[PDB]
């Protein structure tokens, strides 16, 4: 028993990190197979962030100009190419340690584990939600750009997430592995509206019977509650409106305590209305939301 | 900016993991050079558990007793004993992914990763704190026994503790890698009182700190306080009295926020006496006790 915001073991990804430095800049990449990627604002300068062209910025620059090391050897660059809001480095050696992987987008509301680097070292691994607007709420410093998120299956590493900046708020915001941008975010020095965020109601749902499997089960209650009359309350207090499949989702976890899925919504739905009256869930005086039923699953099942 | 509670890299750590079995009990075991640690109670069968004579059910037992796998590899062992409630099974082969290592006794209110473990496979990683009672608020489940917790400096890991049991109260209890215990407790099936708890003051205040440096800081007052009223308030809420060597501590700290340690402490007073009022410090609706000074200034800092 107990109930803690896991990350998934960080070895199979600190076998990928390396070191790129472009120029005066130095951040993380991310050497798979015979390729690393980076962001590609490592060829930028401090003056060319306000609106680079990264497509000039690029044609600057040749394949000796990518210093590539990982640990204490230099790698060979062969070949350089964009990729969205990504550069990808051939080298002439395929990575030994390579996992099995992917590259995979994942969804809003989705979490990972995110293995914080510095100079293509590993210094941390957390686990967070990519949010419903597209940003991560992480811990990371300057030069901690490349650092990747992800998530394993067995002995597949799915790399969902790579670091590209922080936006005056303090949030997080970057790309999948093609370089795509997680929301409406470009690599630019320019000012950035994230969306309106929103709480993740199945997540928040899915840790309330992680907390009733964990025996803390003070605010089950009496009542009941039905998908449109939650949904009101979900409105009022800025949660996600509920749905079928997040219901379906939840599945597995009220078949395991037996506690139907809309009662646990009148739970919730207590919780919002009158708040904790000083008193805690799993450790916690707020209503979690960056664990997902399939987290909650696997934690409660020892999944590895 | 962010901060977020965070483990070390697993990678070294997960290299060292095993599987131990003897007779029906299967654990995790730790392999660091030519030895494998695990808890002595692998020998145990559940009706040896309500009080093992060790010494007799470890005598019915040779070598070819212990069955040691590391991933798919059988070891080989030639030696056995056991030191306090671990056992040390000799190997014939010296881990070739043996990082640099220690055994160190941590001291409480020190904090430390745990890599999650069930049959010698790695299924998380997280970090926590030795409770002022010397349990763990752990998450752990039947087969995480043999489960490590570390630190790393540099390229030194530094194992502290080594996973043995969950008392009826939640709560985990283990041992340093000697396998002397943490706190009072006992390898055997009988009611163990863990002592009364406290929250760990150096820790909150560290954790105050970091979030002044992450740009929270509603809770900064217009005034101060002294070591003993401070005290007076510590101890109606049943916190650590706060010593001169505690202040030392936070030197680093206050020096870089140039907030003096009993200034700090005023804000954690009316923090204490007042509650949050419904607003949260760095993401949480609680004083966190499990972020020591250190631990803020390396992730404020981006130590790798
Ligand atoms: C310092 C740091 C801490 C944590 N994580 C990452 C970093 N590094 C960066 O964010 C670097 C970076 C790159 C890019 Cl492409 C755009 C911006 C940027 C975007 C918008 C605004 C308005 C702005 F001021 C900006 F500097 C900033
Ligand atoms: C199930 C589990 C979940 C998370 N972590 C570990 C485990 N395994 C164990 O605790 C196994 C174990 C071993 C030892 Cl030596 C003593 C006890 C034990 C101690 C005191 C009491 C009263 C009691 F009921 C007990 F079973 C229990």
């Amino acid at each position: 028993s107990g109930f803690r915001k896991m990350a998934f073991p960080s070895g199979k990804v600190e076998g990928c990190m390396v070191q790129v430095t472009c120029g005066t800049t130095t951040l993380n990449g991310l050497w798979l197979d015979d390729v690393v990627y980076c962001p590609r604002h490592v060829i930028c300068t401090s003056e060319d962030m306000l609106n680079p062209n990264y497509e000039d910025l690029l044609i600057r620059k040749s394949n000796h100009n990518f210093l590539v090391q990982a640990g204490n050897v230099q790698l060979r660059v062969i070949g350089h190419s964009m990729q969205n809001c990504v550069l990808k480095l051939k080298v002439d050696t395929a990575n030994p340690k390579t996992p099995k992987y992917k590259f995979v987008r994942i969804q809003p509301g989705q979490t990972f584990s995110v293995l914080a680097c510095y100079n293509g070292s590993p210094s941390g691994v957390y686990q967070c939600a990519m949010r419903p607007n597209f940003t991560i709420k992480g811990s990371f410093l300057n030069g901690s750009c490349g650092s990747v998120g992800f998530n394993i299956d067995y002995d597949c590493v799915s790399f969902c997430y790579m670091h590209h900046m922080e936006l005056p708020t303090g949030v997080h915001a970057g790309t999948d592995l093609e370089g795509n941008f997680y929301g409406p975010f470009v690599d630019r020095q320019t000012a950035q509206a994230a969306g309106t965020d929103t709480t993740i109601t199945v997540n928040v749902l899915a840790w309330l019977y992680a907390a009733v499997i964990n025996g803390d089960r003070w605010f089950l209650n009496r009542f009941t509650t039905t998908l449109n009359d939650f949904n009101l309350v979900a409105m009022k207090y800025n949660y996600e409106p509920l749905t079928q499949d997040h219901v379906d989702i939840l599945g597995p976890l009220s078949a395991q305590t037996g506690i139907a899925v809309l009662d646990m919504c009148a739970s919730l739905k207590e919780l919002l209305q009158n708040g904790m009256n000083g008193r805690t869930i799993l450790g916690s005086a707020l209503l979690e939301d960056e664990f997902t039923p399939f987290d909650v699953v696997r934690q409660c099942s020892g999944v590895t």
